[PDB]
């Protein structure tokens, strides 16, 4: 799609494309997230009955539509601050995150695939660890995906069914057994929190789900990066924090995000609306020339590399220091412990929001 983002910036950056409006340059994309007045995230209704959760009303719903993604301050930062201070990078579990990593990478063969083995246990490991929850990494796995891979199919991540009864039975039985009893860790918190079961519960799954498909996608996309553009001996030589970056500039885990317009506004020559949808393609403001010189070049130690793949603004993704943080150590010890020969087989996942792969087996020498 990049060829269609190119040819978009160029002749049609602000498009209508009959349900949504689309933004591919970068100076708007950033506008548009950095002014959460003009653009809101209330898209499930979330702030307009607050009042209603609060005051002990029950009606069946889905818990999904009720996390901070999808509410305007000051229900957001109320939000947000239950657990800020656990994301900030002074209190992320570093020595859990590399022990886990190491272990991860003793048990594999010259030849195996990064995503199963690697790249989807790691992130669901750690972010159990800091929910206190005891990880059954495939039925969290199986979770994940299916919340995850409905986003962009139009209204099915809202929709229920038994695997998502299970999910919501799973946060409200987790939840409910941490309630009066701790809150050292994010589960308790959550539970201990003067919030509607029904926020609980959305709260817990946001935090689980968000806490490991977007990284599983980061890790395995830097893997086929530094293979194809040869980036390994730079890491291993530097370390990787700049070639971390260049991934998420180059391989957005996350292709585009969304807003509705409270307000009538004008992007570059396009009046949009009050309640308009405007869809936010950070994949393609990732590589708008203007902003990213040799847009289409993977450079790791591209500095400064302002992307937009976690968002920019108050909604800035909360687990950022995080994913960072696993990313760099998976990579480091990655590289530290194996020599990729080749890629033997590569199969991406089949999303419009999610990119990243589903399987990518590569060949490797020990050293
Ligand atoms: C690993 C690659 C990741 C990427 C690329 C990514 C990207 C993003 C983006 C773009 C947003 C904002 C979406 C919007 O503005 O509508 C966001 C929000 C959020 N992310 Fe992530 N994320 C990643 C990992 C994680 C992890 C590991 C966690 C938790 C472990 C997490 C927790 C959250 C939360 C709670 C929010 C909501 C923030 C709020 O609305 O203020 N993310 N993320």
């Amino acid at each position: 799609m990049y060829d269609w983002f190119k040819q978009m910036r160029k002749e049609s950056p602000v498009y209508y494309d009959g349900k949504v409006w689309n933004l591919f340059k970068y100076e708007d994309c950033k506008m548009v997230l950095n002014d959460h007045k003009r653009f809101s995230s209330n898209l499930t209704g979330y702030n307009d009955k607050l009042e209603m959760l609060r005051s002990g009303k029950v009606f069946f719903d889905i818990p999904t539509r009720y996390t901070m993604l999808t509410s305007d301050p000051p229900l957001h930062d109320e939000l947000r601050n239950l657990t800020a201070d656990a994301f900030n990078p002074s209190n992320l579990p570093v020595d859990f995150v590399r022990e886990v990593t190491v272990k991860l990478l003793s048990e594999l063969d010259e030849e195996f695939d990064v995503i199963e083995s690697f790249a989807i246990p790691l992130p669901i490991l750690v972010i159990s660890k800091m929910l206190g929850i005891n990880p059954d990494v495939k039925k969290v796995k199986d979770w994940s995906d299916l919340v995850a891979l409905r986003l962009g199919r139009a209204d099915e991540i809202f929709s229920i069914g038994r695997k998502y009864l299970e999910l919501i039975s799973f946060s409200k039985k987790e939840l409910d057994s941490r309630k009066g009893k701790e809150i050292v860790d994010l589960t308790g918190k959550i539970a201990n929190s003067n919030l509607s079961e029904l926020e609980k519960e959305g709260y817990f799954i946001l935090l689980m789900i968000a806490g490991n498909e977007t990284t599983t996608n980061l890790i395995g996309n830097a893997i086929e990066d530094f293979t194809l553009y040869n980036s390994w001996d730079y890491v291993r030589e530097k370390g990787a924090l700049k070639a971390v970056e260049e991934a998420l500039r180059f391989s957005p885990p996350v292709m585009r995000t969304i807003r509705v317009t409270k307000e009538k506004v004008k992007i570059r020559d396009q009046v949009i609306d009050e309640g308009e949808l405007v869809r936010v393609w950070i994949a393609s403001a990732n590589r708008d020339e203007e902003v990213f010189k040799d847009p289409d070049s993977f450079i790791p130690d591209r500095t400064p590399n302002p992307h937009l793949s976690f968002g920019s603004g108050i909604h800035l993704c909360l687990g950022a220091p995080l994913a960072r943080l696993e990313a760099r150590i998976a990579l480091e010890e990655f590289a530290k412990k194996f020599r990729v020969k080749e890629i033997v087989k590569k199969e991406k996942i089949d999303n419009e929001v999610l990119n990243g792969y589903r399987k990518l087996v590569v060949r490797v020498e020990r050293t």
